[PDB]
């Protein structure tokens, strides 16, 4: 009976950076062509949200964030084929359009239809499905999870298994997939191998598990919040270090313990300092190092060129390297299976009306993963 | 006979930076144990080299330069067994110890031993085998070719077919396996791919042919010097193009001509700047860019780590990521059944006591290499 109509729901609406989000009714627009509207049914709070927030992620305001969610199909617009009203679905804030020269790319993932590089905050057409207070309100990266209705593209959606628990596997949107990812596919870490990781909150721990599904021999995990140590451990790291402890700087040190540079690092924070630091604690001839973190709005780092003229490989990714519509059914699909655990993630769970505690808790270092619920 | 004697004869002395090679007399000592001893026949002149003279590239001073180059052993010193007197020989400016834990890794080459990260000039026991003067010389890379004799150390020579061509596969000892094996190598450049090469001097000639030999379908040079283009297209150039013909940055320019980025780009200059050009043009989410050009002495580069979140990858290598020893006797095997071409590099062949005209032509943007005969 919604079918064709506006719904009026609740969001979690950012009005201005720095401040808590509103939760307060918006209308959501019925589905355009080759769009899908979802009711919301589990969503995770990751830190890129909490960029938004601060910006040091630049999307414009005022918007809905939340990207790491699962939900239900509501409806589907004119021409959709790959979801039908009652799917189980993960919203993709990577889209995979199929056509263009990155998805028919064998190892692209960054879709050119993606709203990260340059954000606009809109759907697909350019415009918004939001109403609040009888004003626009932007979308964040095609998906706007924090609602309890929203609007997406067909190439931002990805149906996935029916009997999927969904507030467990909306971890799969970004947070783990994306750690997974980086470590199973874009360095691909080998057997036997050596491993850093700098930050060990629920994109760095998902680091940590593929970095011991494929089969590291030493995961050193890195952060100044000793509080972080004990589920790294737990999910495989070898060892854990805090550069505060620590007279010279920590690259001099992972070098030192790693007799001569690690196999491969991974930079998952965000900051251009820790950026330069995993790099040049890779082995310099033969090293990896994967940035993660996403960078201050607009802010360049500085580094040597012989760190990368001696041998060192240095990149980057999204969403793990993931192509994201193929990708993501999988993952639910070998997590039904038991092939990963998700829940070592997930440390606190919060009704969506309690968002701004979420975020708190994100803040002051307790949380890994808060799961809202709708 | 020399053996196990002291030799006088001439080499290229540098005394101080930015200055002409002297021309003079000097005494090479007889190897020591696990030494060998060299007639050099050939020589080119490298960039490298005059990063020396100019100061982009510090080692100690004075010095004996060169380090592309080929020979023919006079004598062995205790313990020797890959080489014999008599045996034609390049000297390798990165050694292969075999023994460190790059040599053992599978895609390392810049074996710990060598003398380029941390410049000593010496042999490997701390000492010189040159005086010039009175006064000790330095080696430069642990090969010092820019005299008539030199003295290196076993793990920085292989031997070659003894009907080598010297003044031809002397280049397989710098110019030529670096940018071959940049792009077969390292950035394992793929067939129909399109290519930027930024420098079209012997190195990025080198990775030129690498890319054609690899399949590339485009290979697009850029010189700010018109006079390289010919040259560069008919070693497998698609197109050329100078940055200043263009308003906008070149960068721009090339990921418009590749439809969004080229699939693989190489910067063959040593310029910061061009090596952020160089990633920046690249395709974002699958492009890889490769650094072969030495930077000038401890400048850092500043970048947009968005750069590489996207997808990009970024990296370097020394002496086209050939593990060496292994790798130049295959390369010279290569090029006596004409496997790839060395006479294109080549555009002036002068006496060795014409070093300074060499350099000269070189600084000029008149010559490709120079090959010096003794
Ligand atoms: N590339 C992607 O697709 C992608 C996906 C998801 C998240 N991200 C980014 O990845 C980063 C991590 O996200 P998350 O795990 O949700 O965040 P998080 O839970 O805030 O974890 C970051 C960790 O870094 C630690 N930390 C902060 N400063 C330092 C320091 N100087 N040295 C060492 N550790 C430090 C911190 O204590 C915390 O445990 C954020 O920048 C996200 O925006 C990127
Ligand atoms: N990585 C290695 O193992 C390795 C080996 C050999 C050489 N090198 C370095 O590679 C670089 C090239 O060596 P080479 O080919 O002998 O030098 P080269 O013959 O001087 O060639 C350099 C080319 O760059 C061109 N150039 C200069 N400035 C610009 C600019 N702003 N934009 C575009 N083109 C420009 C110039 O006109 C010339 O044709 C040097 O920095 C060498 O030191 C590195
Ligand atoms: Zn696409
Ligand atoms: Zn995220
Ligand atoms: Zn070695
Ligand atoms: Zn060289």
């Amino acid at each position: 009976s919604t079918a064709g109509k506006v719904i009026k729901c609740k969001a979690a609406v950012l009005w201005e950076e720095k401040k808590p989000f509103s939760i307060e009714e918006v209308e959501v627009a019925p589905p355009k062509a080759h769009e899908v509207r979802i009711k919301m049914v589990a969503t995770g709070i990751c830190r890129t949200d909490d960029h938004v927030v601060s910006g040091t992620l630049v999307t414009p305001l005022p918007v809905i964030a939340g990207h790491e969610a699962a939900g239900i199909v509501e409806s589907i617009g004119e021409g959709v084929t790959t979801v039908r009203p009652g799917d189980k679905v993960i919203p993709l804030f990577t889209p995979q359009c199929g056509k263009c020269r990155v998805c028919k790319h064998p190892e692209g993932n960054f879709c050119l239809k993606n709203d990260l590089s340059m954000p606009r905050g809109t759907m697909q057409d350019g415009t918004s499905r939001f109403t609040c207070r009888g004003k626009p309100i932007h979308h964040f990266l095609g998906t706007s999870t924090f609602s309890q209705y929203t609007v997406v593209d067909e190439i931002s959606v990805a149906k996935i298994d029916a009997a999927s628990p969904l507030e467990k596997v909306c971890l799969i949107g970004c947070g783990f997939s994306t750690g997974y990812g980086s470590a199973v596919k874009v360095a691909k870490v080998t057997q036997g191998s050596t491993c850093a990781v700098f930050g060990l909150g629920g994109v760095g721990l998902s680091v940590i598990m593929g970095c011991k599904a494929a089969g590291a021999a030493r995961i050193i995990g890195v952060d100044i919040n000793k509080d972080k140590f004990a589920k790294a451990k737990e999910v495989g790291a070898t060892e854990c270090v805090n550069p505060q402890d620590y007279k010279k700087p920590i690259q001099e040190v992972l070098t030192e313990m790693s007799n001569g540079g690690v196999d491969f690092s991974f930079e998952v924070i965000g900051r251009l300092d820790t950026m330069v630091t995993a790099l040049s604690c890779c082995q310099e001839a033969y090293g990896v190092s994967v940035i993660v973190g996403v960078p201050p709005d607009s802010q360049n780092l500085s580094m040597n060129p012989m760190l990368l003229l001696s041998g060192r490989t240095w990149k980057g990714a999204i969403f793990g390297g993931f192509k994201s519509k193929d990708s993501v059914p999988k993952l639910v699909a070998d997590f039904m299976a038991k092939k990963f655990a998700l829940d070592p993630l997930i440390t606190h769970v919060l009704p969506f009306e309690k968002i701004n505690e979420g975020f708190d808790l994100l803040r002051s270092g307790e949380s890994i993963r808060t799961i809202l619920t709708f």
